[PDB]
C-alpha cells in the first residue's frame, strides 16, 4: 500500500485549471509548493512518481522535473527506455503498478489532467487531495477540476495569500490521550459553572462552520465564524435597549491579516460601497445622517429617526442630526455640540490629525490611539460609541498594524461592517503615512446575537469559506479625507450570497 | 500489561499528605475526584483495584468502596475470604499479581500511603500519577508524598479551584497528522514573514514555562507565562522614550478566572499591599504621589521625580504631583487640573459613581465603561494611561466580569500589578453592587518586555506555577472609597521567591 495525493490548482468558484493548453494564471508561489509538495520525502534511496496526462506532458515542455519520476499517460506516446526518469503507460489503472512494485518509489502524486483526474477519482484511487484555490472567474477557462466527491473531507485551509493582486488558499482534503479528556470531563462533572471551562464550551458541529477542518483553522474568516459558534453555544439569552433579546457572551477576539488579503467575509456578501462611504463620512467628522443617506447607505437610519430621537430624549434633534458621534470625536474631542449645521472647524481636538503626524514623526511611540468614548457628549450621541477606541503600531518593517477595542457588537450587522471598516481605515493611515498595511486585531466586550438573526447566521454557517479578496488604492492622496469610492479596487470578491437581516432600533 | 497509576492529594510545598491517622482538610470535591477518576473504566464486567496500606484501609473505617476492589497492603491483616470486595496481600510487589492474572480487573491505582507511596515510586510500578496540590502549610503533617521522580513529566494543570477558602488543583504526571505540519512548514518556507503564522512563531522548548504541558496547560498563569514566551520568541527589538529597548509584539491577550481563584502570580512574589495601595489611591481620585510614598509605595516615584518632570515638560510641577492621572479622570473627567493640593470635590464627570449606579440599577446595559484617556489631559499628565479603557459585564447569575484594554505592557513590572489591580478592583464593584467575582480578560496592545528583564523573567520562566490564592474581604463597606488594606484577607499564597527588577523611568 502506497499514498496517492492529487495537487491541483482551480480557480475558487468553476474549478477551472486551463486554457488553451496553458495555465490561466501565473503564481511562483503555487508551482513552488507543487515543487515542495511533490518533493516531499523520507527515505533519499527514495523516489515520487508523478502521473500526469499527455497534454499536461507536453504542457511542461516534455522535460522531466528533477528528483522525480514523471509517468506520462498516453495511448500514443512510445515507452521511451532511454529516460529513466520518465515512463509511459497505456491506462491509469496499469499506471498504479508503483504499489505492486518498484519499491524505490515512496509517493504517488497524481498530477494532472481533467482526464486523469476525473477517472482518477472515478475509479477511486486517490487519498489525499491539495487544492490551490485561487480567485478569478471573469476568465475563459477549456480545462476543469472534477467536483470533489463526498468522501473527501477539508481538514485544512491556509490563510489566503497574494500575488499579483490575485488571492488564493491551500486546501487538503482526506478522504475518510484520551486520560487529560476524561479528567477535563470529570471536573466538569464535579464542578459546574465554577469550573470556567465550561462557560466556554467548544461549539457543537451542528453549529461548527466546517467541521472536518479541525487542526488546519487557518483562514482568518474562522476568526470570525468560530466566534458565531461560540456565542451561539455559550451564549447567554439576555434582554436589551431593544425589543430584540441577544444571546451574549463577554471577552472575545478576532485576528486578521491585511498583508497577503483583505478581511472581507465571503460567507456574506458584504456591501463595501456602504462601509467606506461610512468611513469617510467619519473622516470628514461629518454627522449629518442624510449626506450618508443621499449617498443611498441607511445604516444609520433607524438611530437617526425622528422617532427613535424623540424616544432617548432627543426630541429637539433634527430628521437625521446624530449629534458628536464617531468622526466628531476625531476631529473634534470635546467640542461643544450645537446642531449638524454648524461650521466645527479649528474646534476641539483633531485626533485623527495628530495621529497621522505621531504615526509619521514618530512610528515607535506606544501611544498611536484614537478614542471615541467621551463622558461629557456620551448623553447628547444618538448612540454610544461601539467601537470605542483603537491603538495603531508601526513595525520595524514598515507595517501599520491596528487593534480596536468594541464595547458591543452585532454578530449579524455591526462585526463585519467594523472589521473591513477599520481595514480600510488601517490601509489609509498606511498609505498617508508611508506604511503598507499589517494585522488587524479586534477585541470584543458584549459579543451578542439578536434573536431575529438566528435562521440567517446559522445558514451563513453552511458555507464553506473562500479565500479573502483584495483592496487596492488607484491614486495616492495628499489629504486622508479626500478618499473616493472611484479609488477603491476590489479584486477577486466572488462571496456567498447576501443575507438579509433586519436592524433593531 | 496493565495501566498502574498513583491518586494522592498533597500540600503545594511540603507534599503533606496526613495528620494523625486522618486528611489535613476536607474537600469533598477532591474526595468525590477521587472516587470518579477511580470509578473510570471501559469494560462494565470489569473492575478497578485499588491498593492501600493497612493504615489507609484504617482510615477510611474498614469498610469497602462500591464498584472497586480495595487491596490491603499488611502484614498481619488475615486474607479475608469473606468480603469478595476487599483482598489482602503480604508485599506490594505480590499484590501487583493483577496484571498476570484476574482478567476481571482493566485499571490498578495506588492509593495510599506514604509507606506503599515511596516503595511503588522505588520498585518502578507506578505509569501516570494523579497529583491534588493543596494550599496550605502553617499546619502539622507526619505523612508526606515522596518527591516524585525525573522519570515523570506533568502533562496538565488544572485551574484553581476554591473549597472553604482553599485553593486546589489537579495535575497529570505521565512517565515518559504529519501532512498539515509539514505543508504549514513549507508554506513558511515559500512565503517568509508574508505568512502571518511566521509573525507569530510557536515558542521554543527553551523559553516555555514547563515544556512537558502540551494540551493539559488549563492553569490561568499560563495566560501570562506563555504571553511572555510569545514576548520573548517574536518580540521585535525596538526603542522608546525611555533609554532602555524593549522586546515588543503587537495585539495579545489574557484570559483570567475570578470564581475560584485570584489571579496573582505564583512565579514572583508580587506586593499585594502596593497594588492595593495604587487602586484606593486610584478611587479616591488622589493624584499625590507622596500619599503612596508615605504609605511605603514606591511604583510611582521614578515618573513623579523633581528631573523627569521638568524633563518631559512639567518644571513647574511639585515634586511628586503627578497631574491629571488615573483616578482624576475617574472621578472629575474634564475637570481642569491645577495642583495636587487643590479641591476637585463635585468637579468633572464621576465616572466610577456612575458606573456603580448603572451597574446596580441597570445590569444588563451594555455600556458599563471607565476610561482614563483624555487627549484634553494627556499634556498634563505625568504619564498616560496604560490600562487604558475598561469595560464591566454583569452576567445572568450575578457574576461581575471585566475587560481591560492596555495600550503598553510591561511585562516586567507593570503587568501583575495590572492584572491583581483590576482583579481586585472588580471584586470591589462586585462586593459594592452586590454581585460575585467573575471573570477577568486584559487585551494588551503593545507588549513589551525590556532588555534589563531578560535574565529575570527567563529565570521566572524556570518556575512551575502554583495554584492561585484566595482573595476574601473582612467586612463589607457603604462606599467603595472606604476600603481598607486591614479589610484584605489573602488565603493560601505560597509564590516563588520575588524578582528584583527596576523600572525605566
Ligand atoms: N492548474 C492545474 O492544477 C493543472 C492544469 N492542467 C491543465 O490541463 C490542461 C490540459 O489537460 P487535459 O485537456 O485534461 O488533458 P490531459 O492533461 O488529461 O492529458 C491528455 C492525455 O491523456 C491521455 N489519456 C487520457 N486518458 C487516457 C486513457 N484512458 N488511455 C490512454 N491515454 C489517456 C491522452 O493521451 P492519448 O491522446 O495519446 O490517448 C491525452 O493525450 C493543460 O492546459 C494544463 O494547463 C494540467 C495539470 C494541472
Ligand atoms: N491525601 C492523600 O492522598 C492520602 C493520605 N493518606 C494518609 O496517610 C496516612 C497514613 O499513611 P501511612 O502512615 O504512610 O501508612 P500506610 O498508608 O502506608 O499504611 C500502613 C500499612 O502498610 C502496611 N505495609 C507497608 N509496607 C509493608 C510491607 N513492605 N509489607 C507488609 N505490609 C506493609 C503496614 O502493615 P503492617 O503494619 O501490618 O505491616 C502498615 O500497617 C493517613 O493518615 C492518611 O490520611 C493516605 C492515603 C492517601
Ligand atoms: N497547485 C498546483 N499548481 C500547478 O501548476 C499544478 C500542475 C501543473 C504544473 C505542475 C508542475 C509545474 C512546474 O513546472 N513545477 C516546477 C517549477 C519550478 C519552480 O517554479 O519552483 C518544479 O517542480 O520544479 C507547473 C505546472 C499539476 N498540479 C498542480 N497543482
Ligand atoms: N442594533 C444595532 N446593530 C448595528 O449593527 C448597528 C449599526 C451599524 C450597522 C451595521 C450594519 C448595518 C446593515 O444594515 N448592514 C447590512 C446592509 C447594508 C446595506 O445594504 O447598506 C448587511 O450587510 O446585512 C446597519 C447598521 C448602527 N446602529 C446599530 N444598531
Ligand atoms: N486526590 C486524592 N484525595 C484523597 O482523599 C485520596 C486518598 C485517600 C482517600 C481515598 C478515598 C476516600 C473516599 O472516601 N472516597 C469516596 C467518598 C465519596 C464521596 O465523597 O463522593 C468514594 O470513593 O466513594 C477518602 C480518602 C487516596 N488517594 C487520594 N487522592
Ligand atoms: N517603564 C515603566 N514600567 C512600569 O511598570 C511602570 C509603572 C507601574 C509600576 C508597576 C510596578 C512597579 C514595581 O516596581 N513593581 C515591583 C516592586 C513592588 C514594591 O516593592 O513596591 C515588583 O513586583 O517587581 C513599578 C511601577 C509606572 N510607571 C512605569 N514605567
Ligand atoms: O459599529 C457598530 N457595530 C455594532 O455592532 N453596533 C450595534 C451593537 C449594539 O447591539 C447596538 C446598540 O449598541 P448598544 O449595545 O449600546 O445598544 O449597535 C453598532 C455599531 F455602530
Ligand atoms: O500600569 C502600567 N503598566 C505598564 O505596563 N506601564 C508601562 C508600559 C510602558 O512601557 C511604560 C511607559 O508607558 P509609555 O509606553 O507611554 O512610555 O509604563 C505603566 C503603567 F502605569
Amino acid at each position: 500500500e502506497k499514498n496517492v495525493s492529487i495537487v491541483v490548482a482551480a480557480s475558487v468558484l468553476s474549478s477551472g485549471i486551463g486554457i488553451n493548453g496553458q495555465l490561466p494564471w501565473s503564481i511562483s508561489e503555487d508551482l513552488k509548493f507543487f515543487s515542495k509538495i511533490t518533493n516531499n520525502k523520507c527515505d533519499s534511496n527514495k523516489k515520487n512518481a508523478l502521473i500526469m496526462g499527455r497534454k499536461t506532458w507536453d504542457s511542461i515542455g516534455r522535460r522531466p522535473l528533477k528528483n522525480r519520476i514523471i509517468v506520462v499517460i498516453s495511448s500514443s506516446l512510445p515507452q521511451d527506455e532511454a529516460d529513466p526518469n520518465v515512463v509511459v503507460f497505456r491506462n491509469l489503472e496499469d499506471s498504479i503498478e508503483n504499489l505492486m512494485n518498484d519499491d524505490s518509489i515512496e509517493n504517488i502524486f497524481v498530477c494532472g489532467g481533467e482526464s486523469i483526474y476525473r477517472d482518477a477519482l472515478k475509479d477511486n484511487f486517490v487519498d489525499r487531495i491539495y487544492l490551490t484555490r485561487v480567485a478569478l472567474e471573469d476568465i475563459e477557462f477549456d480545462t476543469y477540476f472534477p467536483e470533489i466527491p463526498e468522501t473527501f473531507l477539508p481538514v485544512y485551509m491556509s490563510q489566503t495569500f497574494c500575488t499579483k493582486n490575485i488571492s488564493y488558499d491551500f486546501m487538503i482534503f482526506e478522504k475518510q490521550l484520551k486520560s487529560i479528556d476524561d479528567t477535563v470531563d470529570l471536573l466538569g462533572e464535579i464542578f459546574g459553572i465554577r469550573k470556567m471551562g465550561n462557560r466556554h464550551k467548544f461549539p457543537k458541529e451542528e453549529i461548527y462552520n466546517t467541521p472536518s477542518i479541525r487542526f488546519g483553522r487557518e483562514h482568518y474568516e474562522f476568526q470570525y465564524l468560530d466566534l458565531l459558534s461560540r456565542v451561539l453555544e455559550n451564549g447567554a439569552y439576555r434582554e436589551n435597549r431593544t425589543g430584540i433579546s441577544t444571546y451574549s457572551i463577554f471577552g472575545q477576539m478576532m485576528r486578521f491579516d491585511m498583508r497577503e488579503s483583505f478581511p472581507l467575509l465571503t460567507t456574506k456578501k458584504v456591501a463595501i460601497r456602504s462601509i467606506f462611504e461610512e468611513l469617510i463620512w467619519f473622516i470628514k467628522g461629518d454627522t449629518n445622517g442624510n449626506h450618508l443617506i443621499e449617498k443611498k447607505v441607511y445604516i444609520w437610519s433607524g438611530n437617526g429617526s425622528k422617532e427613535y430621537l424623540e424616544r432617548i430624549g432627543l426630541g429637539h434633534r433634527e430628521e437625521n442630526d446624530l449629534g458628536p458621534i464617531y468622526g466628531f470625536q476625531w476631529r473634534h474631542y470635546n467640542g461643544e455640540y450645537k446642531t449638524m449645521h454648524d461650521d466645527y472647524t479649528g474646534v476641539g481636538v483633531d485626533q485623527l490629525a495628530k495621529l497621522i503626524e505621531t504615526l509619521k514623526n514618530n512610528p515607535k511611540d506606544r501611544r498611536h490611539i484614537l478614542t471615541a468614548w467621551n463622558p461629557s457628549a456620551l448623553s447628547q450621541m444618538a448612540l454610544p460609541p461601539c467601537h470605542v477606541l483603537s491603538q495603531y503600531y508601526v513595525t520595524n518593517d514598515n507595517c501599520l498594524s491596528c487593534n480596536l477595542y468594541q464595547r458591543s457588537c452585532d454578530l449579524g450587522l455591526g462585526s463585519p461592517f467594523n472589521i473591513a471598516s477599520y481595514a480600510i481605515l488601517t490601509m489609509m493611515l498606511a498609505q498617508v503615512c508611508g506604511y503598507e498595511p499589517g494585522e488587524l486585531a479586534i477585541f470584543i466586550g458584549d459579543a451578542h446575537i439578536y434573536e431575529n438573526h438566528l435562521t440567517q447566521l446559522k445558514e451563513q454557517l453552511s458555507r464553506t469559506p473562500r479565500p479573502f479578496p483584495q483592496l487596492k488604492f488607484k491614486r495616492k492622496v495628499e489629504n486622508i479625507e479626500d478618499f473616493k469610492w472611484e479609488d477603491i479596487e476590489l479584486i477577486g470578491y466572488y462571496p456567498y450570497p447576501t443575507i438579509k437581516m433586519d436592524m433593531a432600533v
